[PDB]
């Protein structure tokens, strides 16, 4: 993982995509879809570079962490082709009327309009896309680890070794698309920082579905998936 | 005003900085300092290259949007010198246990807590700092393009700084990468914080309040 060139950790991280799927009232499309996502991003997670090197609790962490953030990005990047429309699924693309139809909604819509109008302008690279993801799932809860042992410790500069070897690959890449210097370090902070604006959006979404809320609690559905067996 | 060089915005961003505010029911007394806080906060961000070049409307949304965000950076730099604690002020030096006596706090505090030792890891610079709070200024409501021209001017200068202290070309992009995705930790702490002092917010808009001020 850490020995990994540039080349060869885009290279995983485009192998380690997980599928579009499709939808199968709004709402209930809406949660389905996410909840049919969640398997598929546990699988991607395990296919992202030093992840499965964390502990089991840890890759728990980060995924609870992480979650929202990470189908939202998705969301703002299957949608950056599709201006003032959201594509959740291809046979579900709904627009900003369609979010007021779910109460609360349309806020969090035109924040996610926002962000996929952003990419759009910024033509957001998929190569690109898929690094940011991965500092995502990584960074998310990087700072909520309620622990201080030593192995925590070891966890804990390990992620950020692997977020490191990202950023090598970020500016790898624009530096291979011709970009000068100054111009690869003033598009690493602008995407960056674009990652604020969606850890902002991810909590006023947590709020929205929480006053939609019974459920089993994520940790555990989190260890079932990714606590697998070997016995393939 | 995007003609200053690296040194320049450093010096101007380092003048720019406010005091350090004094207290004298912990929630009480809080609020009070944050209160007081404010009107500096107001006073810097003026002092920020760039920023007195947007409409007032835009300095508005800009501080509303930011505030928390600054007050928790200022707290945290000034708190990382006191493992285990937050120097809200020098006479209100609170720890965690302090923090669990309010509701719904201690979870914040812990946050808060583990952004000082973040800070303190990666040894962060005075330079750096200032530069970092100006980020979340101009960042945090952008979700255009003057504002743009200014955050990609604050890049250069954090990059300016780190060549200056020696790093490699790869060191310097990546510890900008790590200071940057920090902020992402701070909007979710401020994010939480605003969750937790509405459970509730004024009819009369903050807004105005910061119109007012910069008056
Ligand atoms: C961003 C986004 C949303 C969404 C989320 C929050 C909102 O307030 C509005 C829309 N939705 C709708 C939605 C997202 C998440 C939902 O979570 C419900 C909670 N549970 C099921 C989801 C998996 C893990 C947590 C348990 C329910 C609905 C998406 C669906 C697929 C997708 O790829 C992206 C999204
Ligand atoms: C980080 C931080 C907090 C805080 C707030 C909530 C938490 O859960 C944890 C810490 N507090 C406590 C606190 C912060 C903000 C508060 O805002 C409520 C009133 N606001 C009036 C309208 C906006 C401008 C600021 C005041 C009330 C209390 C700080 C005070 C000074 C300071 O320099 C930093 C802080």
């Amino acid at each position: 993982a850490l020995s990994l060139t540039a080349d060869q950790m885009v290279s995983a991280l485009l192998d380690a995509e997980p599928p579009i799927l499709y939808s199968e009232s709004m709402m209930g499309l809406l949660t389905n879809l996410a909840d049919r996502e969640l398997v598929h991003m546990i699988n991607w997670a395990k296919r992202v570079p030093g992840f499965v090197d964390l502990t089991l609790h840890d890759q728990v962490h980060l995924l609870e962490s992480a979650w929202l953030e990470i189908l939202m990005i998705g969301l703002v990047w299957r949608s950056m082709e599709h201006p003032g429309k959201l594509l959740f699924a291809p046979n579900l693309l709904l627009d900003r009327n369609q979010g007021k139809s779910v109460e609360g909604m349309v806020e969090i819509f035109d924040m996610l309009l926002a962000t996929s109008s952003r990419f759009r302008m910024m033509n957001l690279q998929g190569e690109e896309f898929v690094c940011l993801k991965s500092i995502i799932l990584l960074n998310s809860g990087v700072y909520t680890f309620l622990s201080s042992t030593l192995k925590s410790l070891e966890e804990k500069d390990h992620i950020h070794r692997v977020l490191d070897k990202i950023t090598d690959t970020l500016i790898h890449l624009m530096a291979k698309a011709g970009l000068t210097l100054q111009q690869q370090h003033q598009r690493l902070a602008q995407l960056l920082l674009i990652l604020s604006h969606i850890r902002h959006m991810s909590n006023k979404g947590m709020e929205h579905l929480y006053s939609m809320k019974n459920v089993v609690p994520l940790s555990d559905l989190l260890l079932e998936m990714l606590d697998a067996h070997r016995l393939h």
